[PDB]
């Protein structure tokens, strides 16, 4: 019952800004749509906004807003991400795909108004220009659904590690390593949790009259494991 967490009572507009550069091919995302965290509920539409995305659209899901995960009433105590608005987090990763390059990424979630805001800044090295991630080989789909956290006491904010499966056109699959670590932008005291994990699904989909490379997406988040 963070006053946080009185911003999330209803429907909550979402937008969302990403600069990205991936082995020197820079591209820039934006994002909008609405969540509902009563539901764990979230609804977003994502378009290249400076032409075609220079990697999957799935590789970037997890990049493109965890205060919107559903929280059990027995475990609203543990619920960091909405306990840091206002003022918002800073969430850092680093993602390292298997015999490929890796994501890091820093971004910057809280409220500007209304609007749940998540401004992101992605670089990406070491990928190999014929592989899955620049020669888009991985389908246009998802499969996990995991995110286990942990206190980090000292930053007064949370860690978290989990693995993203993402399925490569031949049947394989290319795993996605994910660390993850977010810290209050504010000083006021937020909600450090016990060990606990949220459980998100993910569905892709297109735009049938949109002619711009964009990614719809349809989520449904819950925490679990208390």
């Amino acid at each position: 019952m963070s006053k946080g967490e009185e911003l999330f009572t209803g429907v909550v507009p979402i937008l969302v800004e990403l600069d990205g550069d991936v082995n020197g091919h820079k591209f820039s995302v934006s994002g909008e749509g609405e969540g509902d965290a009563t539901y764990g509920k979230l609804t977003l539409k994502f378009i290249c906004t400076t032409g075609k995305l220079p990697v999957p659209w799935p590789t970037l899901v997890t990049t493109l807003v965890q205060c919107f995960s559903r929280y059990p009433d027995h475990m609203k105590r543990h619920d960091f991400f909405k306990s840091a608005m206002p003022e918002g987090y800073v969430q850092e990763r680093t993602i390292f795909f298997k015999d490929d390059g890796n994501y890091k990424t820093r971004a910057e979630v809280k409220f500007e108004g209304d609007t749940l805001v998540n401004r992101i800044e992605l670089k990406g090295i070491d990928f190999k220009e014929d592989g899955n991630i620049l020669g888009h080989k991985l389908e246009y789909n998802y499969i996990s659904h995991n995110v286990y956290i942990t206190a980090d006491k000292q930053k007064n904010g949370i860690k978290a590690n989990f693995k993203i499966r993402h399925n490569i056109e031949d049947g394989s699959v290319q795993l996605a390593d994910h660390y993850q670590q977010n810290t209050p932008i504010g000083d006021g005291p937020v909600l450090l949790p016990d060990n606990h994990y949220l459980s998100t699904q993910s569905a892709l989909s297109k735009d049938p009259n949109e002619k711009r490379d964009h990614m719809v997406l349809l989520e449904f988040v819950t925490a679990a494991g208390i």
